[PDB]
């Protein structure tokens, strides 16, 4: 079967033969779609088909499919299996899984990028202070003095589930939130609940608004334990704006390197439950979710304050003016200090032409419109116009619980 | 089976049991997603009755009571002796209503239940068509001070005999393409306004002409129709800051009328039934206005603001965006045409899913559609989870009259 997908601004119309190689389900019905929902210890039996699926899609892409080489490979994974009731991926492996899960991810809009991303392999790792090195080479590679480059740091699969490696942190680099006794919040609320963990956990808390997190880093199922990244390692951008000179005395600052490291990546049936990975930011990210967002920093009120715009009224469209000075001094500051960025007018052109490439070359590419769209100026964006399809592919980056309503305690 | 939805600005949860009564298809598959497609007999005709009459019994609180048995047992009658039937004026007007409460891709529902409907079901020409749009105009423009309104002309019978407005709106303006090359007015309506011409209309050339009507009845091959200027409500559009904007020479309609869709009542089919209510400011100033295959005045405006276009990190097109749909709203308020902006009609949809989840089990809602198409994340319907289903009365979808129709 094929399925068409139309460009409303150019009539530019895609065939998508690919969704056909999609197994995993997407949480919707012939009666119901889903398509806006956030959120929607195997067996050998179900092990092997999966390991087979991938290393079929492996041997394809480096043109061996057939080979002597490719049918080795089936028989000594069907043999680890069956005696060791896990696998090992070799390193070509582990590199082509992470590059094809970010390939696959629908709701990024980065994925122009896919085919270069560093891969660093920590699966000898064994314990947190092993792990904390490992995640501190990552940042440094990535980072770049500003030059930044993607990357991400793959630990040890799961076993039996009882020895996972997690990191607790959401993200390698955030800032502290911490709730007043007045019901105010200090810094990101965002992270109250882990700042609260990692307070208990000893933590000694400076209590600004920009406290960069200590990383909380659980080794083969033991209990986490708390690292501060070296500061010189934390990149960090004040914001200014380029005709506004109060703009700085708001005291705003970001980090440059976004690196999610809460996510688990599927590769071959195998489970990678700690794969921290970075790109560079859309300036959106920033200046319009962390900075605007009602239950983030939420400063769109005191900017349309200092920039006098008339407040009585929601229709002087005041919140809409403040947002895209906060976005202009996002992009500036960033681009000021040498930080890659990406606006969104840029990043989904880029989409757009990547998603074009990959239809022509790979007969589709899953993207999810509601993540896809930015959270400002959607339609004078080429991707609001795009129709998209979205489905699941392996490998892939999945959810998974946060680590501390799991984790047995040891004590 | 029971269903959560979660908004994640505010932690509240909402649980949906209406999507179990959700008869039509999605598109969407366990296996793939189609939430961003913008299209994705006598037998038939009982269950879809008994289906519509059951809720609408139950709605006046008189389920199963002998007035219910007797309409259920009179339809049946009906249907088996004439192969359809014909709704009462209070169950047209339920349906109507319901249609709206069931459209998933309209934020502006809080308002479903206070809509005029006027019955078009005696009407046998196109000019008789003319007069009740005429009216239908008038009483939903009413100076500037906008009332919803339906007007629906008669059902579907053999399909032979189709009541169509060719018009997608009731009050558009016309598209030509140019020698220069390029194009004059708005680019969506150059082939209506090619079937119009072709049709005999004398178009003015000009930016913004008021298209006329194209109205068929029973079947038979369209006509055209002036709808007169007096009744045509327009708002030249100003800044509150900027002088120069008046010197674009804006303007645009008060009145938003679609009239090409399908209303869908108790498995009958009403193919010409325009419906109104009163604009979001975003439709006009970031669609209408912005659209690269619209208007698309962005680069003009952003000139006239003297912003730096050679890159686009400057945000220089976001920054006109914001003040083109200022000057929408400040114009359309200065000359006291309702309106409302995007902030406050998504608002008012978050209260109205709020209602229809307290007292009716859901509400279906498509956030594709339902964000508005600037500063999505601003407005608390970004951070709202939506289940997207179909219910029935409706309106639907149908394809253009001109690839249909024979001459
Ligand atoms: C190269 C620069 C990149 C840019 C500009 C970019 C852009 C983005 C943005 C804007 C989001 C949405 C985040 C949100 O709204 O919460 C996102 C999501 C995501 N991206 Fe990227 N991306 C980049 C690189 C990467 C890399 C290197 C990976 C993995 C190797 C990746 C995988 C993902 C995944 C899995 C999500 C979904 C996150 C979630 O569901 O919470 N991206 N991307
Ligand atoms: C009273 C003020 C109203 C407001 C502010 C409003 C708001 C909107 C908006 C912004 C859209 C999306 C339009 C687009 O982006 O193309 C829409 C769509 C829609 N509305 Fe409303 N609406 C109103 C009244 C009505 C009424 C009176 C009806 C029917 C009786 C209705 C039924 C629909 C339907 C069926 C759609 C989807 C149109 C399509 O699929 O192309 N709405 N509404
Ligand atoms: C309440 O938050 C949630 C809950 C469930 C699922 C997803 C989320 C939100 N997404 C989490 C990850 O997204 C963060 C937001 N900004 C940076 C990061 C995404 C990202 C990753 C990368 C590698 C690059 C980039 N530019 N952006
Ligand atoms: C190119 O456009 C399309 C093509 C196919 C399907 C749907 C669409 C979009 N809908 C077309 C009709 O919608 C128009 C857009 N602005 C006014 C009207 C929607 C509307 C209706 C009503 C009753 C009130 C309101 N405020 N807005
Ligand atoms: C409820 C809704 O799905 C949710 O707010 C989504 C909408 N789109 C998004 N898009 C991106 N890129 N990131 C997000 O966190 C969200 N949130
Ligand atoms: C392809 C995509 O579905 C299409 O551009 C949609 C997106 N969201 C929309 N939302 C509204 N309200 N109106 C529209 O016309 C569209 N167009
Ligand atoms: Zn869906």
């Amino acid at each position: 079967r094929f399925l068409k997908v139309k460009n409303w601004e150019t009539d530019v119309v895609l065939t998508d033969t690919l969704h056909l190689k999609s197994t995993l389900e997407t949480g919707c019905t012939e009666h119901i779609c889903m398509g806006s929902i956030m959120l929607p210890v195997r067996t050998k039996d179900q092990l092997f088909p999966l390991a087979k699926e991938f290393l079929d899609q492996y041997y394809s892409s480096i043109k061996r499919f057939g080979s002597k080489a490719h049918m080795d490979r089936l028989e000594e994974v069907n043999k680890e299996i069956e005696s060791t009731s896990t696998y090992q991926l070799k390193d070509t492996e582990l590199i082509y899984g992470a590059k094809h899960a970010w390939r696959n991810a629908s709701r990024c809009v980065g994925r122009i990028q896919w085919s270069k991303l560093q891969v660093f392999d920590a699966r000898d790792c064994t314990t947190a202070h092993g792990m904390f090195n490992y995640i501190c080479n990552h940042v440094k590679y990535a980072t770049n003095k500003g030059n930044l480059r993607s990357a991400i740091t793959i630990f040890p699969q799961r076993t039996d589930g009882k020895h996972d490696f997690r990191v607790w942190n959401s993200q390698l680099i955030r800032y502290a939130g911490y709730k007043q006794p007045d019901g105010s919040t200090l810094g990101d609320p965002a992270n109250v609940q882990f700042t609260e963990i990692c307070i208990q956990q000893g933590w000694k808390a400076p209590r600004g608004r920009f406290d960069v997190l200590p990383l909380l880093l659980q080794a083969n199922g033991n209990d986490p334990e708390l690292f501060q990244i070296p500061p010189e390692l934390v990149l960090e951008v004040p914001i200014r704006h380029p005709k506004f000179d109060w703009f700085k005395d708001l005291g705003l600052k970001w980090y440059g390197l976004p690196a999610v490291s809460n996510m688990l990546l599927e590769i071959g049936g195998l489970e990678f439950s700690a794969c921290p990975f970075s790109g560079w930011y859309m300036g959106t990210e920033i200046g319009v979710r962390d900075y605007c967002d009602n239950s983030r920093y939420n400063i769109l009120e005191e900017v349309a304050k200092k920039m006098d715009l008339d407040m009585r009224k929601t229709s002087s469209l005041w919140k809409d003016q403040a947002l895209v000075e906060i976005n202009i001094a996002v992009l500036y500051s960033f681009q000021s200090d040498k930080v890659t960025i990406v606006d969104h007018h840029s990043a989904t052109e880029s989409f757009i032409k990547h998603m074009e490439n990959e239809y022509r070359c790979r007969g589709g590419c899953p993207a999810d419109w509601v993540w896809i769209v930015p959270p400002m100026s959607g339609s004078i964006t080429p991707v609001f116009h795009q129709e998209m399809l979205n489905y699941r592919l392996t490998p892939s980056f999945e959810y998974q619980p946060d680590p501390w309503n799991t984790h047995v305690w040891k004590g």
